[PDB]
Parts: structure tokens; sequence; C-alpha cells
């Protein structure tokens, strides 16, 4: 029998002033009680319990054994609860990071879902994007990010769980000059709103013209901003890359064209981004699942 | 002495981590990066960088050194940039910071109108807010925000102009149960995703919930993104409080509505707020007054 | 519920600080001390350990958690040996701290004469001061401190028995410029080495400069170590305060003087210190009775 | 020159209202400071000073270049002026532990040399062993510690610069039963004052037993203060194995004896620990050489 339950029984007993009726008092069984209370007793070479009519009480030997018993059963309950706080402030709270395109389709369903099923935790939600999340994710201010990068070219302090395959297209104004493009040399004239990759501002753009054998894209300027990108590319004659999910929720849709190319654009891989050494709370993989439920 | 040409090398050599990946300072033909360094650390005479884990990290010299090291650079680059524009020759760079409600309407309008007067002018656009956009504004790295902030509560080295003077919504799922309330009173018992603000979190609800005697709104969650907003309340009972401009314009406008109160709300008042004691380049004046112009 | 045989197994984890080196444990058969560390963290419903860079590390849930660890193992070996200490064998342990002047005077008088008596008990005798010593007084890890204390502020826990009223002295280098002072005043200029006290490095010196009307002492050094104070003083100018007993007795008795003052210096108070919650074993008592007695 | 210097003289220059005087006032060479002014205007693509009667003024490019060279030759200052306090800070204290041989005789006779050509540190000393000092080395609380180790056995953080070979004694009171003994054998019967070592109490002891082919040393007592040890022997039957150093520098000298045996006990070598990492200070490395010094 374990033995905080005997102490326990042994607290009890000397207050109610009965082995039998402790045993029924805490639902332990008696010949198992008994038999445990006489173990402890061999192990400490002394008798805890002497009999009366009545029932039994503390010898002298029991009397100085239950002064420590009762502060182990005491020390026990506030270890229990210390931590069951420090556990229940931990469990409690989700900090993460999420890509636009999580933020405008998986992640409002997967959060809907997910109280559900976890209703007692705090969610954090920011805007994030590798490797700018890193040391946030490496200093623990931040539990995880949902996030593009490059599997050969991540941090070796982080874990990275592919989520989905996600896509690229470039965009422009409803009439733009080049919307019947089909081609990537086609658009060498353009100018571009650089918008944020992993590789640096307009990476994807680059590294597209570089391969299929083209000069460096024109620049019209940086746009970090993905909120802000729709509406700059609406007023604007500049081209830009975004999210699939960006060009088919925002606020500017019907004054906005895609140019579907031909030409191969990449499938940016949006992984789970933490720091390994890190114990992940059952909701934070919880809210996880969802995500990667509605990231089909 | 310091040496002025040193510090670009060190600010490089903290962005990308690495003691090699630095070489793209075309040092692609000797690692005297290190005799530079050596003179920047015995100027200072404290180790600036630390043999590491992962490859190179700066000490807590390094990092107290770096803000300092930033406004050096970007003041000379600024002092360069603004002789040529007194010359006509407009070219130079300027970044800067938008709330969304100035990102999603005068922005747009603006940024083009800049372009076809100051075609070689490079910007830089990105989300922020006061008072997370103060340390970027005071070492340069930022040449104006704009920015929701309060005028009696603006630190003193930050000048602040009047841009806009926004207004503020209360807006749920469009079928929301609590669609048709009149009084902040009857919003009581909702669960609230707190969006962003200059006093915190939720600040805009909680502050205004206090004024008309209710106790604290219930935390449904924190959403920093307003990229993540719309959607969040869409598929959720979630209430929220946004600039009417965002309500208006977002990628869930069909499944939303705005709460007919009859209790008023606040009217935060967007500015350009700018560290005051640096002279600001003719370039980006001309950006401002665009701004300005489209923000009515 | 907690077993408290794996207790001592996560104390021991915690120490040795690698998952294998635990196995010492007699658990040179399985790794099934992986079970036990398993049952814990799911009572406490906590990882405690974390797969680490050299081994294994508690997590902020495993430290929080050893103060109560080690305090509910070390109660119930007290339990233990006192039942067979109240039936007059004599086995168990005794582990506490002493100050110089009970080191080097009583003590060993001490406990030639309780070895004597106890032949069997094992003592174990470390150097301690108030407060460094509380957190084990509060764990424990230590059965009793003997140390300078102010009556007026010892914390509420803990019981606080007089054992002797100590006597402080200035001390220097035997030829110091100072050798003759009489007066505090004459040492303002000095440079000192301050030595531990309940109130800080140097407190008793500082203090009475205070009283005395003079301004702060002048640093020439932190000397924590009692071992080194004589030495450091016989081979330098610097003045230092320590207990009568220490000046009398070390190495460096030859190439010390006491500065013959007339200005009066404290008195500390040594006391008996014992987290008063915890009943305390009849061999203690035994010790304690001892250094009392030999106390004169 | 150095940019920094032509900024300086331009503020010169706008009051004093010559570039010859400006030169002169900063000593710097004129036709090298003219030379630095045309290059830098070559640069900027404008002059910053126009010629008069009497000497030069600014242009007005010249005074929109002024107010950003102004902020940068404050910046510098500032900066140099941080760094200065913080890098200050760190050379001016020292925190490290000591063997009780260290603190006896090498550390005395370092401390004052070592004070002369460093007369701006505090340095605080304290008691320490490996491996207990290694948590606290690690997370930089203190700076190195001058203790024994075993090469073959020392933490991975940890660089280990060997200062001197030392020797062990066993020790007894004066007219020991044992005090001639050749041979440990000789020794079985007796009971010991386990002292510390970096494999435990009585580790030397015991080790040395083992290897003799005896069993196990019979325990009188674990005594981790090397203060009380000499002492305690003293006025006991019990033998103990110490530093030469702590035999020969003790209270308690005419009280006790050595037992030199014929059988070998171990050389313990002394190491300087400290985090690998971490940046020495010249002070630090200074009171090493000071100490080795010392330790010859
Ligand atoms: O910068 C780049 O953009 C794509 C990337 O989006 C693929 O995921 C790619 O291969 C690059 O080199
Ligand atoms: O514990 C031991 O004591 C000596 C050591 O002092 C040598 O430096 C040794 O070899 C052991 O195994």
């Amino acid at each position: 029998m374990l033995k905080l339950q005997t102490l326990q029984a042994l607290i009890c007993i000397e207050e109610v002033g009965s082995l039998r009726a402790a045993a029924q008092l805490l639902h332990l069984s008696q010949p198992a009680l008994s038999a445990a209370i006489q173990q402890l007793e061999d192990e400490l070479k002394a008798p805890l319990l002497v009999r009366t009519k009545r029932g039994v009480s503390l010898t002298s030997f029991g009397q100085a054994f239950m002064k420590h018993a009762r502060l182990i059963v005491t020390e026990s309950r506030r270890a229990q609860e210390e931590i069951g706080q420090l556990r229940g402030r931990w469990e409690g709270h989700i900090t993460f990071a999420a890509s636009p395109a999580i933020a405008l389709a998986a992640l409002p369903l997967a959060l809907a879902s997910f109280a559900r099923e976890f209703p007692d935790v705090t969610v954090n939600v920011r805007d994030g994007m590798y490797p700018a999340v890193s040391p946030q994710l490496r200093d623990g201010t931040l539990d995880f990010a949902l996030t593009a990068a490059h599997k050969h070219d991540i941090d070796t302090d982080l874990e990275a769980q592919p989520l989905y395959v996600s896509d690229v297209v470039i965009v422009g104004q409803r009439q733009h000059p080049m919307a019947n493009a089909t081609r990537l040399a086609e658009l060498q004239e353009c100018r571009w709103a650089f918008s944020s990759a992993p590789r640096g501002p307009g990476a994807i753009i680059r590294n597209a013209f570089a391969r299929y054998g083209l000069p460096e894209p024109k620049l019209g300027l940086v746009c970090e901003s993905f909120l802000a990108l729709p509406g700059v590319v609406a007023h604007s004659d500049l081209l830009t890359t975004m999210p699939r999910t960006l060009y088919e929720r925002n606020a500017f849709k019907d004054q906005l064209c895609s140019i579907p190319l031909q030409d191969a654009l990449p499938n940016p891989t949006i992984y789970v981004l933490r720091r390994h050494d890190l114990p992940v709370t059952p909701a934070a993989a919880g809210l996880i699942r969802w995500i990667q439920h509605h990231a089909l």
C-alpha cells in the first residue's frame, strides 16, 4: 500500500479511534491497511497502535511518529498544490505566430473547434515569419510558429514538422498591362512590390527570375506588411507574389488579378517550428492538430 | 577612436550571426573582418563578439552598442541622401510603419502618388503600433510611424503630428446572439478577442467597460494580428473592437456585422510619430505630405 | 498519488545530472528508473526532467518540486531514526552548520563528548551563516545552524535559541600604521576587508562607522572565507572585524594584532536556529545539549 | 582621415570660422583635413564650405549636413560612455572561489601584489570546491574557481588550467596511538573525519584504502568545514587527510601530528576552472598570474 495513504490513515486513526473505521472512511481495504501498518511497524521496530476496549490509540512511539507523519502528508499536499498552480498557468496559455495563409484559412476554423476541446486556455496569436521568429522561439517567449521555411536551411535548436505545402501566385491590378503573360520573361519590365519571405524581401521573385535566366527584377517598393500588400498593388502598376490564400481572401479582390504563368513558381512548405528542448503542452499539441485538420 | 566603416560590419555580423556568413561584406578575399572588429573592440576596450555554440554571438557590450551603431549608420545614410535631394537628385530610402486604418485606405493612394513624383526613392512599408515602434524610431531604423497614440502619453523625445481621427466599432459574427444589442451593458457576458492597442491588448474594450460601470470584459483570446482578426470573429461568437476602416475592408465582410450600439466608443487619433531631434529627409517629408493629403 | 520511494530517485537524478549515472540506485538491472519518473510526472501532471545538452536537467517544475521532495525524504528518515532512538538504539544522522567562534572552541569538545555517548550517530559538520542557511533549514537538509543572528530579525518559521554572546574585534597586520589607534574615528581612512555577517558583507564595520558618525568605511576587498581572512590581513594593511575567538585561533596570530580601541563594538549573539515546526530527533537534541555545555 | 575627426572638425569650423584654425585646435594636419573635407564633398556631390574674407562658412548643404554631423558626433560620445561604464563595472570586479591551501599560502601574497598592479578592482573571495562550484561558474555568478579536480573528469563547459600540484597528509592528535604507523593497513582500525574532496566525503582515504587492498575506512564523522577540521581532530582520536598547507597553517599545530606513510597518497592537481565561452577581465587574468606566481 502507498505510504502516503498509510500515513493519511494513521492520521485518521488518531482522530476516530479505529483502524476499521479509518479504512472505511478513506475507502481502503481493512486487511490491506492492517498489513501496511504492520509492515511499517516492523520497519520501525515499534508498534504505532495499542488496543483498548473501543479501538486503538497511538502508542508513545505512535505519538512521536505522527508529528513527522502529519508534516509529510501536509508537504505532499503543498507540493501538489504548488505544481498544480505552476502547471495550471503553463497548460492554460498558448502563444504562437502564424503565416498570413494559416491566419486567413486554417486558424479561424481551428480556433473554434480547439476552444471546445480545450475551453480553459488563453491563446495569444501574432503575425510571424522565419527567420524572424527564431530568437523568440529560442528564448521561449514564443511557444511555436506556423511559418514557411526551407528544410535544408533551418536553425538546429528548432524542430520542424511539415504542416502543408503552400502556393504562390503573381498578383496585379485587375487590368495590368501584363495580365495576359504566360512567361516570367514577359514581366522583366514590370516593377515589383517585394513581399516578405524566409530568404529576404522579394526572395521568391528574385530567385524565380534567376533560375529562368533573367536579370534582377526591377524594384518598385518593399512591402513587409501582408495586410497592406493587396491594396497597394490594386492602386498601382506594381506586381507582387503572395500566398494563394491572401489573393483569395483580401479586401481588394475585385480590383486585382492573378497572372498565371506556365513557368513554375515554388511551393513553400509551411512548418511547425519550435525549440526542441521544450516540453509541449497538451493544449499546444491540440491546437496544432486542429490547425493541421484544417490544412489538408 | 571609432571607425564608422566598421559599424556596418558589426551590424551585419549580428544579423547573420556567423563569422564566415558575414564575408558577403565583400571580404571574399580575406578574414580581415576580424582585424576590423579587433580595432573596434580595442576602441571600446571591451569584447563585442563571442565564440559560440552555432557561430558568433554579441556580448552584453555588443548588444548595448547596437542602438548607437544603428543610429550612426542610418544618420550617415540620411545625411548623404538629403544632400543629393537638396540638389534635386531624388534617390534614397524611406522606412515607415502604419496602423491598419492608414494602411487600407490612405496608404495605397499615397504610395502611388509619391512614386509618380519620386520614382527613384526606395520605400519600405511595415505594420507597426505605438509603443512597440519606439525603439526603431529611436535608433533611426524607422523614419516615422503612422500609429494610434494618446497625446497626453507619448514619450518626450517623440514628435507627434495628428494625421487622422479614427473610428472604433464593435464587431461580431453576422448572426451573433447580440447582433442587435444597442448598449455596452448587453455585451457584459460575451467572450472577447483582445485586439492590439497602445495601452495593451484589449485596452479599448477594457477601458470602455470600465467607464460604463461594467466589470472586466471576458477574455476569449488575444489576437495581435489584424490580418487574422476578422476571420477569427467570423468563425466564432467572439466580439472584438476594430477600426471602422478594417471592419469595412476585410475578406469576411459578408460574414460579419457591427453592433448597432448607442453607447459611444473612443475615436483614437492616428499620429505621425518621429524621434524629434532627427532631421526629416526631404523625400520622407514628401511622403508624409502625400499620406496627409490622402488621409483627407 | 505520490510515491515517496521515487522522491529519492528524483533527488539523486538532479544531483548527478545524468540519466545513466543515476543507475547506482541499484537499477544496474534495468532503466525502469524511467517508469518510476513517468509515474511521478503523471501524478504531478508535469514534466520533471528534460532531455539536455550534457544529459538530463530538471524543468522549472522539477526545480520547484525539490524543496518538498527533500523535506519529505529527510522527515521520513528522521521519523525512523527517532523511533529507534526512543528504543535506546542510538543510530542515525545529524547535519548542522557552525559559525567560526563555535567551530574553533566549543565544537571540538562537544563533538568528542557526543561521540563518546552516542558512538553510532553519523554527524555532518558544515560552515554556515544566517541568512544563507535558511533554505537548508527549511527543506530539512540541515538539522540546525549555530550562527550569529539578530533576535528582532529572524524569520517567523525559525526557532532561535541563544547559545553564546560573542565578541567582535578589529584586526590588522602586526605593525599596522594604526596599530595603536584607540578610536574608530582614527581608522576613517583605512581600507577594509569586508567579512561576512547576517546583514551583509562588512555590515559590522559599516553599521559601527555609521553609529559613530563616520562616513562609509573604505572597501579594500570582500572576503567571505574566514579561513582566508587572517592571512589576507596579515599580508597587507587591510583592517577587518572578526570574532575574538578567530583572532585568538588562526595560523597568523604572530603577524596580527587587535586594535586597542576604547570605542565599543557589537557583541553578536550566536543562536541555535531550527525550522520550528520540525520535531528535533533525540540524537540531535543530545548534540545541542553538548554544544551548549561546552559553550560554557 | 577618420570620419569622426572630420565631422568633429566641421563642428569646430562652424564655431571658429576657419579650416586652418580648426586643424590647429584639434591637433590635425591642415593639408590632411582639407583633403578629407574635399573627399567628403566629392562623395556628397556638394560643397560644405564657402569662402569669405575672414574664413569659411557652411553652405546651405553644409547647414543641412551639420545637423546630422552633430548627432553622429554626439552618438559616438554617448556610445563610448555607455560601454565605458558597463566595461568599467565589468573590469572593476572579480569574484572567485579558492581551495583552503591557496587561501592560506598563495592568496595573501598574491592579493597584496595584485592590488598594486590593479588598484581599482574590488575582489570578492569565497571558499569553494569542484564539483560544487560548477553551477555558479556556469551561470556566471562566479568568475573562476581555484580548486582541486581530476583532469579526466571535469565538466565540458569548463576550461581547466593547472595551477600547481598539491600534497595530502594524514593528520592526527599529537599523541595518536598510530602516530608511528608506516603503512595504511596499520590504520584500518582507526576512525576517520571524512574531509571534502571532488569525489565526495572522505574520497581520498576511501580510494587509498581500496587500492592498497583494504576494506572501507571506519567512519567517525563527516567534517566538510576545513576551518573546523584541525581542532576537531585535535580533541579526538579521529584521523583525517588534509592539504599540507592546512596542516602547516592551522590554529592547533602544537596539538597535532602528521602520520607519514611509506604508502603513497595522491597529489591532487589544483586547477583554474572557468566557463569557456566567457571573456576574462585583464584584472582576473592578472590575479591568476599573481596567485600562480605564489604557487611555484
Ligand atoms: O527564395 C526562394 O523561393 C522559393 C521558396 O519559396 C520555395 O519554398 C525558393 O526555392 C527559393 O530559392
Ligand atoms: O579520490 C581520489 O583521491 C585521489 C585524488 O586526490 C588525486 O588527485 C584519487 O586518485 C582518487 O581516486
